[PDB]
């Protein structure tokens, strides 16, 4: 009986795993806020995205950087239209090296979509993984 907004989060992450675009976006407003880490700028991959378009201009970039990355979820807390997702994340470099990297994703939701998702994380080590 996952509420509405956790099946809609799960819905997304579901279309990242596959690579489905659709389904990624199935969960989004189209004036949802993208928000990573401003340390995340070295590699184009900082600040705010915003729309359909600008989740679609982040996902194009991301290759160009990493290798691969897959999300692991693991707790969900929610109070009202405010959900925390921690997880891991196995993260390839493009040379093929792996790291497992932790994860805070902050999801602020409008009637069972995401007006804003915002990633928090250890930008130090996630640098150390794309140079090794």
């Amino acid at each position: 009986p996952a509420s509405p907004n956790i099946e809609a989060i799960l819905a997304s992450y579901a279309g990242f795993r596959d690579r489905d675009i659709e389904g990624i976006l199935s969960g989004m407003h189209p004036d949802v806020e993208w928000v990573h880490p401003e340390g995340m700028g070295k590699y184009g991959l900082g600040g705010t995205k915003l729309g359909h378009a600008g989740i679609k201009e982040f996902l194009a970039h991301v290759p160009t950087v990493l290798g691969g990355m897959r999300l692991a979820p693991r707790e969900f807390i929610e109070q009202g239209d405010r959900v925390v997702v921690f997880g891991t994340r196995e993260v390839t470099s493009l040379r093929g090296t792996t790291a497992t990297l932790d994860f805070v994703h902050s999801w602020t939701m409008r009637d069972g979509k995401a007006t804003r998702m915002e990633d928090i994380f250890d930008t130090v080590a996630f640098h150390e993984l794309i140079e090794s």
